[PDB]
């Protein structure tokens, strides 16, 4: 089930960016591949993201890995949107890499908001 998929290294730098992720976030694969993953989210998360990763690497206490969470992401044109995020942990060449699977929930949030406003 291809949804948006992103692989980052232990520093948050993007290694691979699926074509579905390009459609969702507005960045091409080439544009994203050397950027920090924090470019896909707004503040306060953006500036705090590196410490989320560092805190996990030092403690081994997952807050989203193996749990899943609904959050707000940011597209290249500046628009934000709700998405579900799941994180997988992997190893390659001795170093940790993390895989993120994203499911866009904009439609769901809208329908729900629509049903609510019509009482
Ligand atoms: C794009 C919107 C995203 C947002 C808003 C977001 C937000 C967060 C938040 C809020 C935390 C945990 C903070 C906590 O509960 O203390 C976190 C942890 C983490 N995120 Fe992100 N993240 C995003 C995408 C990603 C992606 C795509 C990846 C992997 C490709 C990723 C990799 C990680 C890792 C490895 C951790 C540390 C894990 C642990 O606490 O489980 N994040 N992120």
């Amino acid at each position: 089930i291809p949804d948006a998929m992103i692989v980052i290294d232990g520093h948050g730098i993007i290694q691979l960016f699926s074509t579905a992720a390009e459609r969702l976030f507005g960045w091409s694969e080439l544009e994203a591949i050397g950027q920090n993953v924090n470019i896909l989210m707004p503040e306060p998360d953006r500036s705090r993201h590196d410490s989320y990763i560092s805190r996990y690497r030092t403690t081994s206490d997952p807050h989203i890995i193996g749990i899943g969470r609904i959050v707000t992401g940011k597209r290249r044109d500046g628009t934000t949107f709700p998405m579900h995020l799941s994180i997988g942990e992997m190893q390659s060449g001795g170093e940790p890499y993390f895989t993120g699977f994203v499911r866009d929930l904009t439609e769901h949030q809208q329908t729900q908001a629509r049903l609510q406003e019509l009482q």
